[PDB]
């Protein structure tokens, strides 16, 4: 019994600007929520408490907006899982498969996405719904662009047994 | 009481080559391993069964030889502890601190890595000791140099409560 969720990480005001192609990304993840509470899909929102508990920064970024009976986590660290509610959460709705849209690709998008194919859950990542910033290291620098589209690159060829893993776009995506 | 293990991903024949300052990463790996030799800290080799099975591309790249009482690991996905012995082997070995080093960067390092964060693992990655190639997709090209640089910038900052991860070369990494 596949039971569908999606998983929105991060997409508060004090994350997504200067992310690339934010407008873009903010406005195909608010109609993939759309989809999804059209679908009956359950939608379960990720807040990142460091971005500062009580304070504007740290509630949706325009033009999003939660729902009654929408679950919200607050987490401390990149792994959504690690310290909070989100695994009792999609137990209780019984979620099999994880579909994930947020910020940012690179740091709780990846770390949350990948810890969640290791506890067992089928994941598609939204293509067309994650972003991060440039930066640079070591010298090299590489933009907010390179990284979302590696970051599709490697989701599109992660395997483990028994499991389910997808690349799609907001509009194509299975609700 | 902490034991550290050193882990090395995949360094196989098959699979270097190409890659980003290969010859340089090699050496440095070699040097390590030597390195934990010497201070008596146990080396765990992990080979990608796919490479091909009984070929010379299987077996590690030159100049990186096995010792006696090395255990090796072998696997078919990019998670190390997917479907593997690796997680008996290190229980066995009493490990609680990973120094990781290894190929590819973005795929078998990146993935296995971060399992090991989520296992609970204490990890340090070798930040000269690993590499990838070149790659590109949805019409952006990002390089393997580009790949490695942003692996470490992404380790420097990982965080879990209770847990200790640490990006260093591999000269300087605690043994």
């Amino acid at each position: 019994p596949r039971r569908t969720v999606v998983l929105a990480i991060d997409l508060q005001a004090g994350v997504t600007p200067g992310c690339f192609d934010e407008e873009g990304v903010l406005s195909r993840a608010a109609a993939l929520v759309e989809r999804a509470r059209a679908g009956g899909v359950p939608v379960v929102w990720v807040h990142h408490d460091p971005v500062g508990v009580g304070t504007p920064e740290w509630e949706l970024a325009a033009p999003l907006h939660r729902a009654e009976g929408e679950p919200l986590v607050r987490k401390n660290y990149r792994d959504s899982f690690a310290d909070t509610t989100l695994r009792e959460t999609l137990d209780e709705l019984g979620a099999t498969h994880l579909v994930i849209t947020g910020a940012q690709s690179d740091f709780c998008v990846r770390t949350t996405m990948q810890r969640a194919a290791a506890e067992g859950y089928d994941v598609t990542l939204v293509s067309d719904a994650h972003t991060t910033v440039d930066t640079e290291w070591e010298g090299v620098r590489i933009s907010g662009e390179q990284i979302v589209a590696h970051t599709n690159m490697y989701f599109s060829g992660l395997r483990y047994p028994g499991q389910e893993f997808v690349i799609a776009t907001h509009d194509h995506v299975a609700l």
